């Protein structure tokens, strides 16, 4: 089997994507927020504090009769940046792209913190990270692409992410006309969980290509790239004005700038990250100030090839026994 759905910027700054999902019979349809840094699919439902509702599509599990409690199951959940949300947990048939899983756990939000209730755009989160680190309590729950494994072609799934538009997500096959060139496919350590690999360096601009090892993950649900602080200090040294701040929590630049591109190594192969995918816009409506795309990995503790890098290409998330990462240019 294999399965393929486009996903969609939730803004104009493709701060996210969604991509429709149908959950039970018969079908739900939730718009989520695939994940590749995260392991749980979790949604707004029927039984979210209804204050914490604002928007959202729901899953009502009594409304779907494949729909079953996981008797006896919690989920508990907090992230990188800011936020968590918590509840009990079905098994309900899962369906992305004309890809089916039956008996899928889909974690029902009794609580959600209040950074989703704001955004009415997202009804949940689908992980694609590794099930070791799945929040299930007191029996670990499989990701919906662990599940699906057994039945597709090829047990991959790709990403195709659009800059300021719609892209793919396929599962089970590989696209040759998605992308342009050779796809090359890196080493991946699952040790934390994540889809982490070793870039081989980085360019700014026209600049000469800086040989160095950049330990990080493949993350489709984090906005931007964190990079280590020598090397985010040298991208925006080339933008006149440029600066950190700490009222804004990182490196802003005059609107009225050209950003250079930013290339990173994938072995002895390179991503052109264009200028523009790194400018995210005025700080606050109608100032001359602009958030930047490229900020500061120190204090996260990991560096992160966030929704800007992996935008510049077209990603294989290789899930064989001896997992892998593959990027070609697009």
């Amino acid at each position: 089997s294999t399965g393929s759905a486009t996903t969609t910027p939730i803004d104009s700054l493709d701060d996210a994507y969604i991509t429709p999902v149908q959950i039970g019979t018969p079908a739900q349809t939730l718009n989520l927020d695939f994940d590749t840094g995260s392991s749980d699919l979790w949604v707004f439902s029927s039984e979210t504090t209804a204050s914490e509702v604002d928007g959202q599509t729901i899953y009502t599990p009594s409304k779907s009769t494949t729909a079953k409690l996981l008797s006896g199951a919690t989920w508990s959940i907090s992230y990188g940046d800011g936020s968590s949300s918590s509840g009990d947990v079905y098994t309900d048939t899962v369906s992305v792209g004309g890809l089916t899983v039956t008996g899928q756990a889909v974690e029902s939000a009794k609580k959600v913190s209040s950074s989703f209730t704001e955004d009415s755009t997202i009804d949940g989160l689908l992980g694609l990270a590794f099930s070791t680190l799945n929040t299930v309590s007191p029996t670990q729950q499989k990701t919906f692409f662990d599940n699906a494994k057994a039945s597709l072609d090829s047990p991959v799934f790709t990403a195709d992410l659009g800059y300021h538009a719609p892209g793919t997500y396929n599962f089970g096959f590989i696209d040759t006309t998605a992308y342009t060139g050779s796809i090359t496919y890196t080493a991946v350590s699952t040790k934390q969980g994540f889809w982490e690999w070793t870039s081989t360096g980085y360019a700014v601009g026209s600049g000469t290509f800086k040989s160095t090892s950049i330990d990080g993950i493949a993350d489709t649900g984090t906005t931007l790239l964190y990079l280590p602080a020598t090397v985010v200090s040298a991208y925006w040294a080339q933008v006149s004005g440029a600066k950190s701040s700490s009222s804004v929590g990182g490196y802003v630049f005059p609107c009225s700038a050209t950003l250079p591109s930013f290339t990173f190594g994938v072995g002895s192969a390179r991503i052109v990250i264009p200028g523009d995918y790194i400018d995210f816009g005025p700080i606050s409506t109608g100032s001359s100030s602009c958030f930047g795309g490229i900020q500061s990995s120190a204090g996260i503790g990991i560096n992160i090839f966030g929704d800007v890098a992996l935008k510049a290409a077209f990603v294989v998330f290789n899930g064989a026994t001896t997992p892998t990462l593959g990027f070609a240019s697009k």
